[PDB]
């Protein structure tokens, strides 16, 4: 079977979210992005996880499967949808492997160890992964970001990472955050390398 072909894992879905509003979401989303290749609904299922926080879409064919990969880190109801291949799909022969379409406005959640990799800590807890983005892309456009959950509670642990298109806009990151007094706490904001463990 396809059938592994023709799912992704989605993390970090809006607490309460039902199936067809999943489902809703992403059908309309392929069609507005141009994804979609044929009439119909390209999504034909969801599965929510609600305690577990994820879900599985299952698509009506491997292309459009495919395709959808280029959703990683949209926003919906506040919160950077992970997509993700399941962990154990293969590639097809004569398939491909990777979207081909970008899609506007979506910040990839794969953020890679790298030189200019930033470091976030410090963030008010009440600040979502929408307000946070925001934030830091009042300095220039990302390449890739994400704002680190507590994976029982669903609540944000205050610290994120992410990377700019242009690596020279991460300088002016931490000159305009780091240091910066909220409440008790204070941002820090530096190069991830600098105090990974």
């Amino acid at each position: 079977m396809t059938r592994q072909a023709r799912r992704l894992y989605v993390g970090n879905i809006p607490f309460g979210i039902t199936e067809e509003a999943m489902m809703d979401f992403f059908n309309a989303q392929m069609r507005l992005g141009g994804l979609t290749q044929a009439p119909g609904n390209p999504v034909l299922a969801v599965q929510i996880n609600q305690d577990k926080n994820f879900a599985f879409l299952e698509f009506r064919s491997v292309d459009e499967t495919t395709q959808a990969m280029a959703f990683d880190g949209i926003i919906f109801q506040g919160q950077s949808l992970k997509i993700r291949r399941p962990h154990d799909y293969q590639p097809l022969p004569g398939m491909s492997e990777n979207p081909s379409v970008y899609v506007p406005g979506v910040v990839s959640t794969v953020v890679p160890d790298s030189a200019h990799k930033l470091f976030i800590g410090g963030l008010p807890n009440y600040l979502n992964d929408d307000q946070v983005k925001e934030l830091l892309t009042s300095f220039g456009p990302l390449k890739a970001f994400n704002l680190v959950k507590d994976s029982a509670t669903g609540l944000s642990k205050g610290y994120a990472f992410c990377e700019y298109v242009d690596i020279n806009v991460t300088d002016q990151a931490i000159a305009g955050l780091n240091g910066m007094q909220l409440g008790d706490k204070k941002l820090l904001v530096q190069r991830a390398s600098v105090g990974a463990k």
